[PDB]
């Protein structure tokens, strides 16, 4: 079906915060978007963070960065900022979090495609991207119909 694509949503994985935390950080200080986390990518990233190989520890350095950055950001209440749950709930914050997920991921883009049979009383309206380099994970996105985008090819569109 044809797609209305109206950008609002964007929701990255957890490799866009490791190679892309300052595009990332450009997009939500634009305030045009609300940047919604999942959980899990939150999740992985602490895992990351904690922890070694040079490689590893180069990695670990950026996910505390992006977990740095995230902290803040939930601190002070940003609205652009969203994280969401495993079951669809939005967090406003993420400090005592306790505590291969691409279809996680999916379900949390999923969540901000609203659809309903009185919509189709005719384009599909999405509002939501996926922003991701992962090209399993952009066939999956694909095949759902949630529009998506890497961190680089979105920041030029959004010229922001």
């Amino acid at each position: 079906m044809e797609l209305e694509i109206r950008p609002l949503f964007l929701v990255p994985d957890t490799n866009g915060f490791i190679d892309h935390l300052a595009s990332l950080a450009r997009l939500l200080e634009s305030r045009k978007y609300i940047l919604v986390v999942p959980l899990i990518v939150i999740n992985e990233l602490d895992g990351l963070a904690k922890g070694a190989g040079g490689y590893a520890r180069v990695v670990q350095e950026k996910a505390r960065k992006s977990i740095e950055f995230l902290e803040q950001r939930f601190e002070s209440r940003d609205s652009c900022l969203r994280a969401l749950t495993s079951r669809g709930n939005e967090l406003e914050s993420i400090a005592f979090r306790s505590e291969n997920n691409d279809d996680l991921i999916l379900s949390c883009c999923l969540h901000y495609c609203k659809d309903k049979a009185k919509d189709f009383m005719i384009r599909l309206l999405r509002e939501v991207v996926l922003l991701t380099d992962d090209r399993n994970l952009r066939v999956k996105a694909l095949t759902r119909n949630v529009p998506v985008r890497d961190i680089p090819a979105f920041l030029t569109w959004a010229q922001v």
